[PDB]
């Protein structure tokens, strides 16, 4: 007599997605905020445990493309949504920028990030190392905001539900007010979710707050969310109907209809909801020239390569005349990611390897390394999920001349916010804020640029009503 | 300590409708015969339960858009997929037409369609009417072939598990091989999936097999079908993943995918899929202007009414001058449903009572009833669901003049084979098969443009790869 254990019935809180990874997903983050901020009010009415709307790439994208200063658009959210807890996913040690910082860096980040209002940290490090979380999570709690460490979820030999308890245990010893399990691939399963979700509340306690995010690229995280709910997951991501699927999300009205009858609930207002999805599907159009053309694809679960790595090598091999290899290169990717310790395939990691598997399928194997492939196997970005290949170390260290590390990657860094400081201090549109300050460090070559234009105000590289009449 | 009893491991089955359902629901039945038959060989080794491409709308959208014979559509199917079960759509008493038809011309029809070789009859009616379904069932016994009866799913106060399963009862009396639980608009959740699947399973016994026919258009069903498969279900339905989602169904790879650790499992050879899966992904653009626009639409679980619906009436009142009260024809929709008896709100009943639903929001109520409206309401068209207004019926009978009946509509049908037959010998280019005669009895206005043109060959509405590069 065959039975499955589930939790009580209960509420089951809901992140709506819509105005951060929704759009990063599905339209190469290129939003404008003048198309976002008619949703807020009713966004803020909804019912959402909590709203993601800053962090990930929108730092970038808003100062390099969208012309426009992501900390006003942080205010703005703010203002606009005053009774919402703003989340934004942060990673680590690298902040949003393109290095790990010395930790004073971190320091001041979070503190200006709380200071203009978000709420909820989803700190992540693409190699799963604790250490390179740690920091930022101890600023956020001096902050006395809310901290949520985050387990990148992957597929591979070393990676086990004894694996993922135990990082969320040292997530947990960080002072995590919860814990997060993303799945940026698409890669978790059912009866993984319902499994990992389980033991991790059967080890810490059913008080663990756990949060899991799932894109819907593979097309079957809508059923992992079910049997994670049925494990007792506290909330689970989303985004409105009219911005989700594919490289995506699972849509927040289908979540949350799915569940009537179950003895679970959410509880959001379907009217907002409402308005949400029709101001979305309006707007959408204008950004087709930024779309993805695949609605689901399952061949990660036998390739362990995401789609997005796949086109970053594919177009490598076109522009390298030999794209009559794709095949070896694909047979190649697993070899390296073994060697570099499993780790999660996701940016930059997912970049490293790609293109490091590309030299080997040419130049020969690792007969000439990237400097970012040999960092990663000297130990510059941290710990990996397992130990790299001595040998593959080795060469890495005979073709660089640094010297393999293993302790937390910042603990070398020196002191250089008076640097930062200085040198942002020298450039035209540069207002004296801490916040520019960050900008300039975290963006050294588009600080510049972003700061004498500032002044026209954010622009819309989507299409106008004009030009999609135009198209018709 | 809460727990849910689930079915013991085992294999579940899957019917593959990229071949019909799936083109008709997503690009609007177009998909011509030389952008599928490349696939055939895959489709036929890649370990389905059955293959449906056969019956809907196919039939129609052959001789009306595609200058294409479906009975050939049928023979080449036989033959290039020689080891599958070929499954098809058939509605009843009105088979493939527009109106119930004669006993023998049932006969006729089935017999021809197993003498070409279909397998499986999924046989359904739109009003649920067991008596519109029995002599088709009989028929599909006759020959030897499986016989499916069909359970259309709706939303509504009358509709329930008890009577789902008195339904299932009532066509397993008829001598159905097999109950389809045909969930067209998406509208069935998880958990009742489970309770009704359950349900029947439990009342007559787990030998009964199902299969679940559920489409994604309220993104909600591929967990109903997990679902259903906890509750024991035989088979579901899915298609190709390049050819799914939106108003389509849930994806073939994702179903099987999702499986993996539930004890759960399907034997399609992954391979096979994937090469299914490329083929139609390299073809799909060619359709692109026959495609929905609309990914996820959960509104229905609140107005009950279908997208598709909607739409038919919206154009309605903009080709009226009055649209300024759509929210006038949605509120008087459940109450014309409600005086029909709750019928599906499938083909042709929606439209049916779509069409009705805006007159007395002009004209006036029921002050002109169509003449489809007046049939329904007569029993022209079988029993419902519940009893219909006694008094919206009176007016019926005084708005047509016809008497109200209650027993099998076909019961008052003559014999019209024979009258059949002499119009269609008199048509230029029929070929004085029993298939060109039931051609004409079921599409007797295009029949003959049809017999005029068929020597050209089947053709193409889709664009051409030269027109596809002249978009780019
Ligand atoms: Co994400
Ligand atoms: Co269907």
């Amino acid at each position: 007599p065959r039975e499955i254990e589930v939790s009580e019935p209960r509420e089951v809180g809901i992140t709506e997605l819509v105005l951060r990874d929704a759009h990063q997903s599905l339209m190469a983050t290129r939003m404008a905020m003048e198309d976002m901020v008619g949703a807020c009010a009713d966004i803020d009415a909804a019912g959402y445990w909590s709203v993601e709307c800053w962090g990930g790439a929108t730092y970038d994208s808003c100062i390099r493309f969208l012309n426009e200063d992501p900390w006003e658009r942080l205010r703005t959210f703010r203002k606009l949504m005053p009774n919402s807890r703003l989340q934004m996913l942060l990673r680590g040690q690298n902040l949003l920028g393109y290095r790990h910082y010395n930790d004073e860096v971190v320091d001041r980040f979070v503190d200006k990030s709380a200071e203009n209002g978000m709420d909820v940290f989803r700190v992540f490090d693409a190699m799963n190392d604790p250490r390179n979380m740690a920091h930022a999570m101890a600023a956020v709690k001096k902050a006395g905001k809310h901290a949520q460490g985050t387990i990148c979820y992957t597929i591979s030999p070393v990676h086990t539900v004894e694996g993922y308890v135990k990082l969320a245990g040292q997530l947990l010893d960080m002072g995590a007010d919860s814990i997060a399990l993303k799945d940026m691939a698409a890669l978790l399963k059912p009866q993984p979710a319902y499994d990992i979700i389980k033991a991790i509340k059967d080890t810490y306690g059913q008080k663990t707050q756990i949060n899991l995010h799932c894109h819907s690229t593979t097309g079957v995280t809508e059923v992992s969310l079910m049997k994670a709910i049925e494990a007792g997951v506290d909330v689970v991501d989303t985004a409105i109907s009219s911005m989700s699927l594919g490289p995506g999300h699972n849509p927040t009205e289908s979540v949350a209809e799915m569940l009537e009858g179950t003895g679970y609930t959410t509880n959001l207002d379907y009217d907002r909801l409402h308005k949400i999805r029709d101001h979305f599907k309006a707007i959408r159009p204008k950004y087709k020239k930024f779309e993805s053309k695949t609605l689901v694809d399952t061949s990660i679960f036998k390739s362990q390569i995401p789609g997005g790595m796949l086109s970053n090598m594919e177009s490598q091999l076109r522009a390298q005349g030999a794209e009559d290899k794709m095949d070896e290169v694909m047979a190649e990717v697993p070899r390296v990611r073994k060697a570099a310790g499993f780790p999660p395939l996701v940016t930059p990691s997912s970049q490293i390897v790609g293109t490091q598997a590309v030299f080997n399928v040419m130049m020969g194997e690792y007969k000439r390394m990237t400097g970012e492939f040999a960092d990663i196997m000297l130990g510059y970005y941290g710990a990996s999920p397992a130990d790299r290949d001595p040998k593959v170390v080795k060469l890495a260290e005979e073709q660089s001349g640094k010297k393999p590390i293993t302790q937390r990657p910042a603990d070398l860094l020196p002191p250089e916010w008076e640097k930062q400081s200085k040198e942002a201090a020298t450039l035209k549109g540069f207002n004296g804020t801490d916040e520019d300050v960050l900008t300039y460090a975290l963006f050294p070559q588009v600080a510049p640029v972003f700061f004498e234009h500032r002044a026209e105000g954010p622009h819309s590289v989507a299409l106008t009503d004009a030009q999609l009449k135009a198209e018709a």
